[PDB]
């Protein structure tokens, strides 16, 4: 059965300072810096003393990875980290989506997993610190939660939960539609169900390799039998003049771009400790740049589809810049929509038949109680995620939770999943 998910946000029921010896990290605003009596910075610690505590200012992921670099190998306390606009509580005062500070929290949350004794937590913070503020982030330093946030001076902690899944019409997009990745596993289901509804006039599979990719001279002939043109192009998806270039030859060809599916991305399985800054850029290019510049280019969509991942809502040890650009992509999705437009990002558990992963990731998975959803059951979960009556972004994955929580909690206890837990209501 296909598990539908949500985050949501519980209301938890304050000091005027933090003592102790902290060390400061990033960018800590005046207003926070004051909390401490003589913090000390990277450029001041001696690093033979521990000091009682990191605070991380972080606005991109880069940040709070090199933060994570100064303290390796260092005994500190616990490492809190706080953000503005990274996360979307649901109350009046949420500010606009800050898309590279909710990358952030991607990368935090594997920090957590990786580290489990020396992360202490997150933090989102309004952008204005006033008193109400400077107390509540105080009173969670001084004193198990660890994916918070403060509004109106009220601590607000992260959960996941079931949602109800979308009973909806069919998906029938129109006019060209653009699917980035689209010559890779996820990407070619997605172009054979667009094919098969008959709908569309054209659908261009966009990846490094378009038509020489393997496999792209069968997936286009099986598109091609339905009645929708169809093309792979050989585009990066971060570059703008290429990119520049397709839209505006579609738009003049009187077949501009009306979906975008944004499935282009890579993975690696590579620790917080062995990843530099330019490798984290490059894990996260394709999926973050590349979103940001469709988001761009392309104002007037009918869809913009994004596919993430479970990894960017709670995380996987070895997934930093994986899990980074899927936080950054379901961040891009609340932009758009506060900005009128449609979009939708799907956090996607393991799918069966093909792709990133390999016969013996879907064996080690399925032990830790993720089981890859079958190609039919995630098509019509796609559907139902773009054609619900209600804007959402949902997280959509077969998970056993008797097998996922011990495993995901091993090193670390995690209150994301308390509903899970034995008798949660
Ligand atoms: N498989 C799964 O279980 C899961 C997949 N996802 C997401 O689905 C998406 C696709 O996954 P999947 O089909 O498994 O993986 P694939 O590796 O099969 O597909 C990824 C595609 O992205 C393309 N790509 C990478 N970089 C660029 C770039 N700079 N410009 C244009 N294209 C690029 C690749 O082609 P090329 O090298 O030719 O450029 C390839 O076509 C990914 O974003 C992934 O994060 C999410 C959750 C689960």
């Amino acid at each position: 059965r296909t598990g539908w998910f949500s985050e949501t946000w519980r209301q938890l029921g304050t000091a005027d300072r933090v003592p102790g010896n902290w060390l400061l990290l990033g960018e800590v605003p005046p207003a926070l810096g004051s909390l401490f009596d003589d913090p000390l910075t990277a450029a001041s610690w001696d690093r033979s003393t521990a000091p009682d505590g990191v605070l991380v200012g972080a606005g991109a992921a880069e940040d709070l990875l090199a933060a994570l670099h100064e303290v390796a190998g260092h005994p500190t306390g616990p490492v809190w980290c706080v953000t503005s606009r990274a996360v979307g509580v649901g109350t009046v005062d949420d500010p606009a989506a800050d898309v590279r500070a909710a990358g952030v929290w991607g990368l935090g949350r594997v920090a957590g997993l990786e580290l489990p004794d020396r992360w202490g937590g997150l933090v989102d913070l309004p952008e204005r610190i006033d008193d109400a503020t400077r107390r509540a982030l105080a009173g969670t330093l001084t004193d198990g939660e660890d994916q918070l946030a403060v509004r109106d001076g009220q601590l607000w902690a992260r959960r996941l939960v079931t949602t109800p899944a979308p009973q909806t019409g069919t998906w029938t997009p129109k006019g060209t539609v653009l699917i980035t990745g689209g010559t890779g596993g996820l990407g070619g289901h997605v172009a054979r169900r667009v094919a098969e509804q008959g709908s569309a006039d054209r659908i261009l599979l966009l990846s490094r390799q378009g038509s020489a990719a393997p496999g792209a001279t069968e997936l286009l002939e099986g598109i091609r039998a339905f009645g929708a043109t169809a093309e792979a192009v050989a585009v990066d998806v971060t570059d703008r003049a290429a990119m520049s270039g397709l839209i505006d030859a579609l738009a003049a060809e009187g077949a501009p771009v009306r979906t975008v599916v944004h499935a282009a991305g890579v993975v690696r399985d590579v620790r917080i400790a062995e990843t530099g800054a330019e490798e984290l850029a490059a894990q996260m290019a394709a999926k973050v740049e590349g979103a940001l510049l469709l988001d761009e280019l392309l104002p007037d969509l009918d869809d913009f589809v994004l596919f993430s991942s479970i990894s960017g809502i709670w995380g996987a040890a070895g997934q930093a810049g994986y899990a980074a650009g899927n936080a950054c992509l379901d961040a891009l999705a609340r932009r758009r929509r506060e900005q009128g437009k449609r979009a939708v990002s799907v956090a996607w558990g393991p799918w069966a038949g093909g792709g990133m992963l390999t016969e013996h990731d879907e064996r080690e998975l399925r032990k830790r109680g993720l089981t890859p959803l079958l190609v039919p059951a995630a098509l019509q979960a796609m559907e139902q995620a773009i054609m619900s009556d209600r804007a959402g972004d949902p997280v959509v994955a077969d998970v056993t939770w008797s097998r996922f929580l011990p495993a995901f909690t091993a090193s670390r206890p995690s209150p994301l999943f308390g509903s899970f837990e034995e008798k949660a209501a």
